[PDB]
């Protein structure tokens, strides 16, 4: 409350550490579908039905340029990417088992590194 604060965890690190997860994310074999945004003129449905469409490229892109306030807000669009993708693709297709992956992948490097 008013000048009484909890001891200041360092997060001077932390958009460091964000950009190294991500280029971790980038390169696994298996980011293919989520490297660039969905083409909302080409995939049916896709604009109507995903409110917040969310990509790594789009993320890299608000990270380099200051727009994320703190971590958490980083792991929210990086979930996100997730969250929209078995919103849109059956558990058992090689995209749905991709995003299965990323998301597993994603959350061991967010405990290791922050948890």
């Amino acid at each position: 409350s008013m000048s009484v604060k909890k001891p200041k965890r360092d997060d001077s690190k932390d958009l460091a550490l964000c950009s190294m997860i991500l280029t971790e994310m980038e390169t696994h074999e298996d980011a293919w579908p989520f490297l660039l945004p969905v083409n909302l003129k080409l995939v049916p449905g896709y604009k109507k039905v995903i409110k917040k469409p969310m990509d790594f490229s789009t993320i890299r892109e608000k990270l380099s340029s200051g727009q994320y306030p703190n971590l958490e807000t980083f792991a929210l669009d990086v979930r996100l990417v997730f969250d929209n993708c078995e919103t849109f693709n059956e558990d058992d297709s090689d995209i749905g088992r991709a995003g299965h992956n990323m998301r597993k992948y994603f959350e061991k490097k967010w405990t290791d590194t922050f948890k």
